[PDB]
């Protein structure tokens, strides 16, 4: 038993990280087969980040302007191209440690692991969610650009995120085809994230994890309707709940014998009375960064090969 | 910027995990050079866990009673021995993926990463601390025994923990020489953890991380003395603060220009007035599982090779 913010093992991703230098700008790249992927703003200078014209910047470059380092080994760039906001650098050596992979675009509310890197070198791994406003609350310093986010599916690494920029305390990036999550652009202008909301289905999955681990004090005998719940959730900035969410929570209600709409009644009380100084799973706030699948995986124990 | 419960990249450890089967009991083992390390209770039967005599159990076994699997490869056990509470299984193949390693015993208050495994297969990575009562608050299901805890030092993996048992919601284990943390034994008897306390030096390091990231509301102009602080800390079950702790916090006070004893005055107020419904770094409780070194690493950005 127990419950922890758990990330995926990062070994399969660590073997794909490289250092990409262009000029005096160094960041991380992702090396799969003979392509290195990295943020396109590696080709900006400190006198361009205000309003770059990336097509102009790229035509003025040749392959030898791109220093790609894998450990102490140098990779020769033999071709480059731009795909939306990422650069694809073709190199002469296919990465022998290339795992089975796919590129997927995730939805708000889903979680993934981030392998934070500096100078091509893995520094740390942590779990986070894509927020409803298409930012993540990460931990990134200068030089972390190009760090990637990923899930693991049995044996396949699904790459879903590449890091590009910090806004005001939060973090924004692209999928691996180079398309931004959210209405952001990769230039330094005054852009801000929209209003964040609480991911309701995730809070309910976490209350089920609590019940599974012995925390029961917030339960009650009431029920509510989907519609009566969503009227209260709206007032507290919670995402509305759909019949799809109920079905997804099905495995957890079956395991605890507590109906989804029963649990919504407890959440309604917590939202109106507060925690009153008690904690749930070691937290004094309602946690919304575990999906129903995260709870199942951790409270049942799925491995990976 | 940002602040996350961050674990070490697990790649170097994933290559050392194996499945160890003896009878109908399967758990994980650690494979370094030609030795596999695992909990000695793999040689217990379901009719022995009450009060085993491990020396008797071990003499009744031969090498071929031990099935060691590395992926889909079988390792031949050519010798075994007992070292306190762990089994050392000598095998015919040295692990080619053996990293540079040391075995270290950590102290209460220090943190490490746990690679939770099932059937020799890595499932997840998370960070935790060794509590003052020598338990950890982990997340472990049946079959997780043999999972290891580790720090990474530049290029060397320091192994500090092997998992053995769950008590009442918390988790207990040994160092890699087989000696338990705390006064626990590896049998099923009624043993309980002593009283846990809050790791004061870690709470202060986390308040500094908050200041570094813009959270300043709890600061004040007061100072206190080491002695006046420890009188309040005692009442709230906080570990007493020593002059060694002050010095360790030195790098963080220098970076924020806030003296250690100034910050103790703010902590004293938080302990006496409470949070009053505000949060610090996204938490409504005082967090004690980041060491001063964890804060420096994350708020400055140390990598590993
Ligand atoms: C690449 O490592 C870096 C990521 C930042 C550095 C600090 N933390 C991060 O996540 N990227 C940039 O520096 C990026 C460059 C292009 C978008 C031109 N810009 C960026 O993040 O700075 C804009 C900003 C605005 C307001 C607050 C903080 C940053
Ligand atoms: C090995 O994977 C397993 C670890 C437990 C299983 C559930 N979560 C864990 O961390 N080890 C055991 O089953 C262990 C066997 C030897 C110590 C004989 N015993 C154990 O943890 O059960 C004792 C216990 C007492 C009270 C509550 C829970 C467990």
């Amino acid at each position: 038993s127990g419950f922890r913010k758990m990330a995926f093992p990062s070994g399969k991703v660590e073997g794909c990280m490289v250092q990409v230098t262009c000029g005096t700008t160094t960041l991380n790249g992702l090396w799969l087969d003979d392509v290195v992927y990295c943020p396109r703003h590696v080709i900006c200078t400190s006198e361009y980040m205000l309003n770059p014209n990336y097509e102009d910047l790229l035509i003025r470059k040749s392959n030898h302007n791109f220093l790609v380092q894998a450990g102490n080994v140098q990779l020769r760039v033999i071709g480059h191209s731009m795909q939306n906001c990422v650069l694809k650098l073709k190199v002469d050596t296919a990465n022998p440690k290339t795992p089975k992979y796919k590129f997927v675009r995730i939805q708000p509310g889903q979680t993934f692991s981030v392998l934070a890197c500096y100078n091509g070198s893995p520094s740390g791994v942590y779990q986070c969610a894509m927020r409803p406003n298409f930012t993540i609350k990460g931990s990134f310093l200068n030089g972390s650009c190009g760090s990637v986010g990923f899930n693991i599916d049995y044996d396949c690494v699904s790459f879903c995120y590449m890091h590009h920029m910090e806004l005001t305390g939060v973090h924004a990036g692209t999928d691996l085809e180079g398309n931004f999550y959210g209405p952001f652009v990769d230039r330094q202008t005054a852009q801000a994230a929209g209003t964040d909301t609480t991911i309701t289905v995730n809070v309910l999955a976490w209350l089920y994890a609590a019940v599974i681990n012995g925390d029961r004090w917030f339960l009650n005998r009431f029920t509510t309707t989907l519609n009566d719940f969503n009227l209260v959730a709206m007032k507290y900035n919670y995402e509305p709940l759909t019949q799809d969410h109920v079905d997804i929570l099905g495995p957890l209600s079956a395991q605890t014998g507590i109906a989804v709409l029963d649990m919504c009644a407890s959440l309604k009380e917590l939202l109106q009375n507060g925690m009153n100084g008690r904690t749930i799973l070691g937290s004094a706030l309602l946690e919304d960064e575990f999906t129903p699948f995260d709870v199942v995986r951790q409270c049942s124990g799925v491995t990976f090969q």
